[PDB]
């Protein structure tokens, strides 16, 4: 029946993203109730960015220094603090679309939909994975920060991720809604690094039992093996190791195909060992590990 | 800075996705003003599939016959009607989210976001193409009929498909918001078969462009050719040929990378016939078909 990297529906967010400037520099906001939450380095000018005194900066500021509108029309800012690399700006009105939600930090492994934005504006919407190594691999033009990433669950929208900058390899980070970043990275131009990527071992599995279930089972194998002799496997190749936790939890989905996850990983040790053989796995033609379980089922029951 | 295969902000048509149950059988509609657009296969039993008279098993029901429900809150039918392979229902109330928007007939090659719907409500959202073979590679359960596919333009909504049934090879079929199906299938449970599809070649050749605006040049030689070679070649590996109505489309991103289409042409034509040796293109390690011109500068341009 099919199998795409689908995103959450964006209309609760989409009601939710405004245009901050602050002097020149115009970048996107999330408001919630009577909060506005944008990156800090709104505050910044061009020369703040090798080394700036946020503390400072702001210090330099009042409520009236910052201009947030929506669609068109102003909201007026009456409080403005610092939650740590972000800006929780008071405003005389409280959001009509604001719904349910809640502030989360995910795992990395754990996907979000992301909603990028330019001048409060939602552009676009993409699924994506939080990598091992802290890392994003997103799609950002500049004036895209403050565009969001999020988990839907009913009607409850949980809000994980705030997009801050790009690093060397091209790669995106950004913080929580609490303003703490994802990583060791900060909100300046220096020259930071993500540290070398692993391959996240469970959302393959997943991504296996998922080509499974929609009829693709060439890569199947006869062979087993102990989650021991897999993990010797894994360091090889820079996946991340396997815990009984991970084997667990892909508890549903081996019941589901009647493939055990030990099995599983058997056919996975074979395929990093004995390549694709220019086979395509769901049309693929690498093993994708940007799809958690909970992904999986989802999109493949409901 | 990022290249993500990317949807459209859903917010817009998820306020249009109301639920439609007639007799047992349960689908998603589209609710714009006082109309509710859904498959007219929602007046089916299990077994009028095979060989339905629809002009007929529609004589046999009436406005009362259909429930259709906003979330929880039903909508009360006074006017039922076919619309080619769709039903346009009248209902008491004209839907108050109803977006400016408009019914177009996408040409394939051409893309649009999908929302995938079960029971009236938005489940996830997706981008795809329209194959030359006049096909979907969608991900669709039993319940996802009525679900839609768009183009946004600002505030203005087009809506270009409503899925209708799944085909032999594992993929999709459906209809425009006028009810006329796209390709020659038929809504009954009968052996139909997409023909054989070919590569949009225009598409692959945006997706270069934006590689290389992405800077990523290996792929990129010395070589040029003429759109009459780059066709013989085409023909052999299954690619669209090109008409210079396309090679004036890629104008825009050719001026912008200071390449020439045909350049760039020269560039495929060794790719389709020099293998990839392994590499990657933005990550992918076949060619991508399913960005157009357009999709690829909205993205890498604002
Ligand atoms: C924020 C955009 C915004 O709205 O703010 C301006 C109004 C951007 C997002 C970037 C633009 C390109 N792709 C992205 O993801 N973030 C920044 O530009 C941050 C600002 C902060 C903090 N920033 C500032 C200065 C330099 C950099 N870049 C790098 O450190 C870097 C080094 C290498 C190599 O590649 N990038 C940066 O992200
Ligand atoms: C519509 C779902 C819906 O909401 O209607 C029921 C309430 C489905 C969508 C399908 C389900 C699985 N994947 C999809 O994309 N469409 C149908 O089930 C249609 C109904 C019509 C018209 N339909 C009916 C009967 C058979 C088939 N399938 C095939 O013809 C077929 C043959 C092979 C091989 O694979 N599929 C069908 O789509």
């Amino acid at each position: 029946s099919g199998f795409r990297k689908m995103a959450f529906p964006s209309g609760k967010v989409e009601g939710c993203m405004v245009q901050v400037t602050c002097g020149t520099t115009t970048l996107n906001g999330l408001w919630l109730d009577d909060t506005v939450y944008c990156p800090r380095h709104v505050i910044c000018t061009a020369e703040d960015m090798l080394n700036p005194n946020y503390e400072d900066l702001l210090i330099r500021k009042s409520n009236h220094s910052f201009l947030v509108q929506a669609g068109n029309v102003q909201l007026r800012v009456i409080g403005h603090s610092m939650q740590n690399c972000l800006l929780r700006l008071k405003v005389d009105t409280s959001n009509p679309k604001t719904p349910k939600y809640k502030f989360v930090r995910i795992q990395p492994g754990q996907t979000f939909s992301v909603l990028a934005c330019y001048n409060g504006s939602p552009s676009g919407v993409y699924q994506c994975a939080m990598r091992p190594n802290h890392t994003i691999k997103g799609s950002f033009l500049n004036g895209s920060c403050g565009s969001v990433g999020f988990n839907i669950d009913y009607d409850c929208v949980s809000f994980c991720y705030m997009h801050h900058m790009e690093l060397p390899t091209g790669v995106h980070a950004g913080t929580d809604l609490e303003g703490k970043f994802y990583g060791p990275f900060v909100d300046r131009q220096t020259a930071q690094a993500a540290g070398t990527d692993t391959t996240i071992t469970l959302n393959v599995l997943a991504w296996l039992y998922a080509a499974v279930i929609n009829g693709d089972r060439w890569f199947l194998n006869r062979f087993t093996t102990t989650l021991n002799d897999f993990n010797l496997v894994a360091m090889k190749y820079n996946y991340e190791p396997l815990t009984q936790d991970h084997v667990d939890i892909l508890g549903p989905l081996s019941a589901q195909t009647g493939i055990a996850v030990l099995d599983m990983c058997a056919a996975l040790k074979e395929l990093l060992q004995n390549g694709m053989n220019g086979r395509t796995i769901l049309g693929s033609t690498i093993l994708e590990d940007e799809f958690t379980p909970f992904d999986v089922v989802r999109q493949c029951s409901g």
